[PDB]
């Protein structure tokens, strides 16, 4: 397989990171993890938390093996619905699309 092909290593990485904004109060890491695996082969994962009640900031993020498996995960997680509350997707290293254009010129 794959994974084996090159060594580990403990540096952390923004764009093999997705964000994953919207989250419901059931939301844990764990959660993003295991769900995060129908994508690719997920590494780490990171929930945000509140100072005051320790809570989840309504927000977290899941880390891949490889930036190919995280670009993936935001085709196939994005505007839909966990726990019956819509949750938006993309690239740790950015926020929201800013143009957009025609599939050929």
């Amino acid at each position: 397989g794959s994974s084996g092909s090159s060594g580990p290593i403990s540096e952390r990485n923004q764009d093999a990171t997705v964000y994953v904004g919207g989250l419901d109060e059931k939301v844990s890491e764990p959660l993003l993890w295991e769900l995060f695996l129908q994508a690719g082969p997920v590494v780490n994962t990171h929930m945000p938390k509140d100072r005051v009640t320790g809570q989840h900031q309504g927000y977290g993020f899941v880390e891949f093996l490889s930036e190919e498996d995280a670009d993936y995960a935001i085709k196939i997680m994005d505007m839909i619905k966990l726990y019956g509350k819509p949750i938006r997707v993309n690239k740790a290293s950015a926020h929201n699309k800013n143009l957009s254009g025609p599939s050929s010129g």
